């Protein structure tokens, strides 16, 4: 997969360890030029292995120097800065001397200062505000920066205030270095600042995945109190036939409890919730590619959409927050298989509103669950 990207062996091993030897389109279009030190302006769509583009291209060109920060990555939200760093750590699994740190508000800047004095990293990730503050006070020397990366450019550059800070941070770095910008949207603010930031960038515009359909799919709902869901769900798992099931819940506490309960009821199930390291979520999801019955209890997976041929039933044990989560939660997108069954639990006079909203957006009707469902209307070959 990534072997054709001509990446240091240690990077390929870590990539194999993260469980995916199949590059996305944004990567096929960006990693090659990125790897060569070319400036890049890429308008894509979060996820899709977008940040892996700069994490990899950057690790590939990294000329590690103790005490020197050679890579600066900035983005708008601290959760994304946090996530981008854990990813640098992951793909850096076999590059023992490579160092990374993330900085943002919420934690005492004095803590960021120590790290920079005692054990400066080669790679820094952070939000503009905290980065600009650490630079101004000299704690962070940005004079050796060879790779300047901006993620969520549109959001960072939208407000005059943050764009100003970003331009101040920029001027603090060597005029000669590679600069890359990734933005889900290409506002007429990035266009200006880029003339300032980039020279003659490779401008790459990857699409917006183009998906989201409920065609040829059986969809029903059941109204009941949370008090009944388990009993209903369990009654249902006994009647309905399936190769693999997916149950969506609202929280982590709920995911952990339901999964455990199913497991104790001889209903082999794995749990995947927003409250565990990406590595664990990625590993567990990957694992869920094997068995004759298997059940996955999740709070939400990966945007890619249901890609497990054998998954015949998607449950909304908890009503999706919005009519968009539904689309993602339920929809085929793998090799073959277009048939599937979707069942939603309605316990609130509020869920209905959300459910009623769904039938409009995609203009499809979701009936009340019938006593009889033809096994072949939602399970294609058997």
């Amino acid at each position: 997969g990534f072997r054709d990207f001509l990446l240091k062996p240690e990077l390929l091993r870590a990539i194999v360890d993260c469980g995916f030897e199949h590059p996305s389109e944004v990567q096929h279009e960006c990693i090659p030029q990125a790897i060569l030190g070319m400036d890049v302006l890429c308008q894509a769509k979060s996820g899709m292995g977008k940040t892996a583009v700069f994490v990899l291209a950057t690790l590939q060109q990294l000329e590690p120097v103790t005490g020197q920060v050679s890579v600066l990555v900035m983005c708008h939200t601290r959760e994304l800065a946090f996530q981008i760093s854990k990813e640098y750590e992951r793909f850096s699994k076999y590059m023992p001397n490579v160092k990374v740190a993330v900085f943002f508000g919420g934690l005492s800047i004095k803590k960021d200062e120590e790290v920079l004095k005692k054990n400066c990293p080669h790679i820094v990730v952070g939000t503009p505000g905290r980065i600009l503050a650490l630079a101004r006070n000299k704690s962070l020397n940005l004079k050796h920066i060879k790779h300047f990366i901006l993620d969520e450019a549109d959001k960072m550059l939208e407000q005059l205030d943050m764009r100003r800070d970003v331009q101040e941070i920029f001027r603090m770095t060597p005029h000669e270095k590679q600069v890359m910008m990734f933005s889900a949207t290409l506002s007429k603010e990035i266009r200006p600042v880029c003339r300032k930031f980039m020279q003659d960038p490779m401008e790459i515009f990857v699409d917006d995945e183009t998906k989201l359909t409920l065609h040829g799919l059986q969809q029903y709902y059941v109204k009941l109190k949370d008090n009944e869901k388990n009993r209903k769900l369990f009654d249902l798992l006994d009647v309905l036939e399936f190769n693999q099931v997916v149950i969506f819940v609202k929280s982590v506490q709920r995911c952990i409890a339901l999964a455990q309960l199913l497991v104790e009821q001889n209903f082999p199930a794995i749990a995947i919730h927003r409250g565990m390291p990406q590595e664990e979520r990625l590993s567990r999801y990957q694992q869920f590619k094997d068995f004759q019955r298997r059940i996955l209890v999740a709070t939400n997976l990966f945007g890619r959409g249901m890609d497990i041929e054998r998954v015949n039933i998607a449950f909304n044990y908890d009503m999706p927050e919005d009519s968009d989560t539904y689309l993602h939660r339920v929809a085929r997108a793998g090799r073959f298989g277009t048939k599937g069954l979707a069942i939603t639990f309605v316990s609130d006079e509020n869920d209905a509103k959300i459910l009623n909203d769904v039938q409009d957006r995609f203009e499809v009707n979701i009936s009340e669950l019938p006593d009889e469902i033809d096994i072949s209307s939602y399970i294609e070959q058997t």
